[PDB]
């Protein structure tokens, strides 16, 4: 069909983070309906959220919020979508 790829709105957060604070975290696709694979420090996560992080559905925007920002966070994040992909890295430094 057509070749447009799925545009990811909202980039991973470039930005360098400290231990302990809480940090939200924002990547939505500018077509709702679409999903999306997280990729964390190499690691393919698992379908499912927890008291550590978890992530919101709302149509086309997703919003992943970490609690306590730690070193078990401080890995790159990665948004893998069909059509783009969204990559950062994350530095989170301690306190």
């Amino acid at each position: 069909g057509s070749h447009m790829p799925v545009l990811i709105t909202r980039p991973l957060e470039d930005q360098l983070v400290m231990v302990g604070q809480r940090v939200e975290f924002e990547c939505e696709v500018s077509e709702e309906g679409a999903q999306v694979k997280w990729l964390k420090d190499g690691v393919e996560l698992t379908r499912e959220e927890t008291f550590k992080y978890w992530f919101k559905k709302d149509g086309q925007r997703h919003h992943l919020i970490i609690n306590e920002a730690m070193l078990e966070d401080a890995g790159h994040y990665a948004l893998c979508t069909s059509g783009g992909q969204a990559l950062a890295e994350l530095i989170v430094q301690e306190k």
